[PDB]
């Protein structure tokens, strides 16, 4: 950050009496301007026994598979914002249902949510992000060629809980 | 937002072809400066069948009741955000367990993040954001001065699953007051 969003002047790092770490601060309005983690809403789609994936159009990871997820935007609920995702880059309507997983990825600063979904109709095809989607057995997931471990991980223990009953929330971390 | 960060041009807003929502776009970089929501993570300390509850000094809402609670930063989890706002709030240790609720404030863009957590000592007192700072059972809660509902809501339901069990994890939302 370079330049203060409120008067233009340019802005300086400093760490506040009683803070340990520094803030930008603007010196010709003084104000202290806050960063802060974001938000990142997504779903599995449910069909029967199936999950929709997307292979990826814009890199990182180019090629490489992932639910459909996003930055949550304002103005929207969690819900809202998982579906709206999934609509973006799959053309898919879904139902949202149980929030299944929350990860704190601390050294990017973002957290992941992510929800169960139920798929609503077959008729679903890539938006601009994707190249393709489609849906998945579990013994047709690439798991190799998953784009990011964030949903690798949350999507397998889904996959292998749910022989043994609901998955059960859980709150992940995935470190640098 | 008046300026860009980048270049300190003044920003203007524009619907980006094939929106529908205006964005603050740079006209000198040619940048677009995306907002988002954010999080206040906090918690509900417990001690034996008492909460913690902290007393606002600063406004809103000051002299009303609040749990301890506070934006998430850069470079942490939610659980040492949590544990972090209420060594800050509170002066109090905890150790966070299970997460409870979960709301979205859409009208504000926030989302509220509410774990479960076990007092480790008593040995706690106000912090500058906090006039008082005390444990609280169920029939003492000062239910009508708690400050906001994202607060109060939750604690309610707690308190009241409490008493048939141990509480079910939920989502909520709080729509425009
Ligand atoms: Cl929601
Ligand atoms: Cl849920
Ligand atoms: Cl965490
Ligand atoms: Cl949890
Ligand atoms: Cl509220
Ligand atoms: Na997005
Ligand atoms: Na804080
Ligand atoms: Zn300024
Ligand atoms: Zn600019």
């Amino acid at each position: 950050m370079k330049f203060c969003s409120q008067c233009g002047g340019e802005v300086i790092l400093r760490i506040p009496e009683g803070d340990t770490l520094p803030r930008y601060i603007c010196p010709k309005c003084h104000t202290i301007h806050y960063q802060n983690p974001k938000v990142i809403v997504g779903c599995i789609p449910e069909w029967e026994n199936k999950v929709l994936l997307c292979k990826r159009a814009i890199a990182p990871y180019r090629g490489k598979w992932t639910l459909p997820a996003g930055f949550m935007e304002n103005n929207e609920t969690l819900v809202q914002g998982a579906a709206r995702e999934t609509l973006e880059e799959a053309n898919a309507r879904v139902e949202i249902r149980e929030l299944y997983a929350v990860y704190s990825l601390p050294h990017i600063s973002q957290v992941y949510m992510l929800f169960r979904a139920k798929l609503l109709d077959l008729d679903f095809f890539p938006g601009i992000e994707s190249l393709e989607v489609r849906l998945f057995g579990e013994q047709e997931i690439p798991w190799n060629d998953i784009a990011f471990r964030v949903i690798h991980d949350p999507l397998k223990r889904y996959m292998e809980e749910r022989h043994h009953g609901q998955p059960a929330f859980h709150l992940g971390i995935i470190n640098k």
